[PDB]
């Protein structure tokens, strides 16, 4: 992470073990699950690339979703070389303009990173950038390692609506697919997939029962 | 039929053989049912009067149906003859404007049928007229015939909703009944007869539930 110090510049402070340690953890119990995604970025907040690089460090064992966080990464840095490209040839004296690899922390040093992240002028959020490719990294880990498909989820006979409703959204998380499709899932395939009393109170309500409206509703039944 | 010819006058184009077949089918296939009224509509569009005998005479051997189209005929023509009679002594050089009698075809030709139908002053639509007239007497048939009442009509245990309610209105086609009987019954009938979880279905949707919102509701119900 970055302190300011006195004279205006800022300097690197190590991201704490336990903060690191903390990471191993989720990796290590939830499995690369949906959760992963969210606790990657609080604990990669107010990070440079170097500190990222660092977390990945210490989760590298999990070879076969590291090597789809790394070929996500290579492709999000390539299209910032192609549409961020060298503006031309940079003046002595003068910190380089950052490509994808030093977004990364790859070939460029923390200190090269906190320069851009502070720069008077016009600061690049190297840090932020390289959170985001990672985060489409892990979304695809989500997806690769979902245990239950969102049309699988099935209503028990006896399962409380509210509970059939959590596992149902929490595989629609993982889902990458199309914005409406995700909308006409929350809205037909949520009605379809009830135990049939559920579904003869949902029917009941009528035409584009709200969440909130549909868990009131079932609240009991069954 | 009618086909106008050079010199602004008009003359007589024979029902084509087929169009008088088609006909004869429908009617030695559908029984005089509710789609009969509809059928005799459509394959006697822009017909003489001359034209629609043809037609029942192809068909007279269902002599029941005919004793009754022909009995309602007989009371339209009479209503004409009472409440559009003779004007007074018709001048000579001049034909008689049309009688109930007429408008059928019966006591008239073809071309004063046609005269009357394109009179460049009060024309009047003897074929129009005689085809409403035959309406009223094939609706007469179509109740006779229905082989369901409204009321017995009721949704079966597995019975797809919509499946009852395409049973339910093709009675209620045949039904002579007031209108407001005709709205009761699609709006109370309706839900009464139908298969017991429906019937929970359509109470949840609350008053007045329109059809479409029924379909909707109880589409995969059962
Ligand atoms: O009504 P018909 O006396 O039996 O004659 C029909 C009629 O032709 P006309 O319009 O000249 O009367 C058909 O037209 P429609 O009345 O059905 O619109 C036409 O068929 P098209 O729709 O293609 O015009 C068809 O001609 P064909 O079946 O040889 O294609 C022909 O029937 P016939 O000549 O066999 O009697």
């Amino acid at each position: 992470p970055v302190q300011q110090t006195g004279g205006g510049n800022y300097i690197h402070v190590p991201l704490s073990p336990r903060t690191l340690n903390a990471w191993v953890k989720l990796v290590e119990d939830k499995k690369f699950g949906a959760e992963v995604v969210p606790g990657f970025q609080a604990l990669s907040e107010g990070c440079t690339p170097y500190d990222i690089n660092q977390m990945l460090n210490c989760v590298g064992d999990h070879q076969a979703a590291m090597q789809i966080i790394r070929e996500i990464i290579n492709d999000e840095a390539a299209d910032w070389d192609a549409q961020h490209p060298i503006p031309g040839p940079l003046p002595a004296g003068q910190l380089r303009d950052p490509r994808g690899s030093d977004i990364a922390g790859t070939t460029s040093t923390v200190e090269e990173q906190i320069q851009w992240m502070y720069r008077p002028q016009n600061p690049v959020p190297v840090g932020n950038i390289y959170r985001r490719w990672i985060q489409i990294g892990l979304q695809k880990c989500v997806r690769m390692y979902n245990p239950t498909n969102i049309l699988d989820v099935k209503q028990g006979p006896k399962e409380p609506f509210q509970s059939y409703v959590d596992r149902f959204y929490k595989s629609l998380r993982a889902e990458q697919t199309d914005p409406a499709v995700k909308n006409w899932m929350t809205q037909t395939l949520l009605i379809q997939n009830a135990n049939p009393d559920c579904k003869l109170v949902l029917k009941g309500l009528g035409m584009n029962p709200t969440l909130e409206e549909m868990l009131t509703a079932c609240q009991g039944v069954g």
